[PDB]
């Protein structure tokens, strides 16, 4: 199974139907003033671990979320996990605490500015990744800082390869702590903005970062993604979205596809392309977990976009 | 009395303790990803008319709000208006509708990105500014579009001089409609970003705009403001804030001071400086209407900042 470490949260998403880029005037003292009409607020199921596990589960993988929720309002999420067949073994529900809540303001370029009220996420380190059974692969996503660092150290000690996904948690890291996490990581997955921040904080170039992981994956929104590995760099195309509704959690849907590909021995071109497709399926719906394709629908859309069906290598090499 | 036309709304404000400028990377496909920790959400009394009338009332002016609220949840605001002595004569409460709600995400530079659920504001044109009695001065602030345009036409027809304050409503205007509003206006008050947008949409330069009003007032945050009038341009200093907590509604506190100054025949240097002080008093507190100085406290802080007490001209000229 695949351990998915990160936030579990309720999201309130406000989508600007436009591009903040067109509205920023750097020469002015106020560089952006923008008001846009929204409908009634609706809470969505989110959190980085929730979203990544949701995607992995859609593909038929065995996603084991490791995160904390608050007993006061955890129930709808616990019931949703049960209804989808997601194990709650490592979902700790903390007494007399509220679950993480994100107020996400975003545009169609996925420029997210989020006011985050962390609640139970603050105690994410109560879970010990090293103790989780039957894990062959993991991801460490945005979470409480102490919990993020502990998950990287425990997984490395346990010899569980992991994708490091610092995401919205990046500001919590200093250079030494970020360098250390990358040393421990087997793969890193970031978007292009997060990648620049990682280079800046570590003081390492992308070349130096790539030298310390099996793959450096950098997503670029509607431009697709790049996967740098030992023998080359894959240029992964985007899949054309049926419609562009809400990019929140595109990266998480993508990470669900990448984890599935890695577990099943996909080559990077096909793991990347499956990931890229998950992100395009997700963007056509509002909220990070509203899209709900069957595995047969995923495979058909993959073959339409790319010309072949996605699955793991059948080469029986010596390794 | 002074008619204050604009939105009346409940605000939910998320303040980033920092500057979005430092986090925008224009070279990347994602130019900003930022998550910041917030405390529990608290609803505040807002809306542009609410805030401007609140400021005018603090100074001892006679503020008459003209706006629409929704009967479903208007009550706390109606009770607040009663407790502060703000007349509700032109506050229309619409049946089976909800009041405007703003989810404002902002930084310490007052870069506001707002998700606005307008509710009853959509029907602001049910009020007729031309019908309001005993009005010597008005402001037309951000509101429902139809209501904004109607208020400018009715006030002009009634010969009531007004400050045009398009603010967050600016995107609703086209060039012809914006040019027309400026022709009708006696003064315009914008921040520096809104000013650039006004020049862009009308296709007029600041010189051309100034030729069509008695004063063009442009606010510049911590840099103070400029007031361009027939005989010159005042450089209005900022007042150093006691602390910088929340800039939301600084411009509205400033407009309350300007309206007071205009009604009482302040010179532009002193009207500007009173306005500038109102904005500095407001920024030291969270929410647009939380600051509550007495008039004696306002006068003392004015004299500390500027070296004299603020009041209207005592020159009895021929006019
Ligand atoms: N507008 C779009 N059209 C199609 N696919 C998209 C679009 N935006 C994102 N995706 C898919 O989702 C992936 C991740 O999106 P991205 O915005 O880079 O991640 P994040 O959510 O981490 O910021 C992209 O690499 C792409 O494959
Ligand atoms: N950081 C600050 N320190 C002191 N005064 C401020 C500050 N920011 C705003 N003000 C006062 O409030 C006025 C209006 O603020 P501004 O940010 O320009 O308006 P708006 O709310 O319309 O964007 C300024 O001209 C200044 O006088
Ligand atoms: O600062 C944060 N820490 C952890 N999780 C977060 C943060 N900000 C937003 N999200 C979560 O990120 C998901 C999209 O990838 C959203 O579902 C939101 O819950
Ligand atoms: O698009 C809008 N139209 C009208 N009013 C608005 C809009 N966006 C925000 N506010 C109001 O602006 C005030 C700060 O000046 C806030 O109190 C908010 O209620
Ligand atoms: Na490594
Ligand atoms: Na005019």
């Amino acid at each position: 199974a695949t351990l998915i470490c990160g936030s579990i949260a309720y999201d309130n998403i406000m989508t600007f139907e436009g591009r903040f880029r067109e509205h920023i005037l750097p020469d002015q003292v106020h560089l952006i003033n923008l008001s846009f009409l929204v409908p009634t607020m609706r809470r969505e199921f989110g959190g980085c671990a929730g979203n990544i596990a949701y995607a992995l589960n859609l593909l038929g993988g065995d996603a084991r979320m490791m995160g904390t929720l608050g007993a006061v309002d955890a129930q709808p999420y616990l019931d949703r996990m049960d209804a989808l067949g997601l194990s709650r073994e490592y979902v700790r529900v903390l007494p007399d605490t509220y679950s993480a809540q994100a107020m996400i303001t975003t545009d169609l370029d996925n420029n997210q500015i989020t006011a985050f009220h962390p609640g139970a996420m603050m105690q994410s380190h109560v879970n010990h990744a090293g103790e989780a059974k039957d894990i062959k692969l993991a991801i460490v996503g945005p979470d409480g800082f102490q919990g993020m660092v502990q998950h990287t150290e425990e997984l490395a000690q346990a010899g569980v390869p992991f994708i490091f996904d610092p995401g919205q948690g990046l500001p919590l890291f200093d250079g030494a702590t970020l360098r250390r996490s990358i040393e421990l990581a087997t793969y890193i997955a970031v978007n292009d903005y997060e990648a620049k921040l990682v280079c800046d904080k570590t003081g390492w170039s992308e070349d130096e970062i790539a030298s310390r992981v099996q793959a450096l994956i950098i997503t670029r929104g509607e431009h697709g993604a790049t996967i740098r590995h030992r023998d080359g760099t894959e240029q992964i195309p985007a899949v054309r979205a049926e419609r562009v509704i809400d990019p929140t959690g595109c990266g998480d849907a993508f990470r669900g596809g990448l984890l599935y590909g890695i577990e099943h021995g996909f080559d990077w071109a096909t793991a990347g392309r499956l990931a890229s497709l998950m992100g395009a399926l997700k963007i056509a719906h509002q909220g990070p977990q509203t899209y709900a394709p069957t595995r047969a629908e995923i495979d058909a859309r993959f073959e339409t976009a790319f010309g072949y069906r996605p699955k793991g290598s059948k080469l029986r090499s010596l390794e």
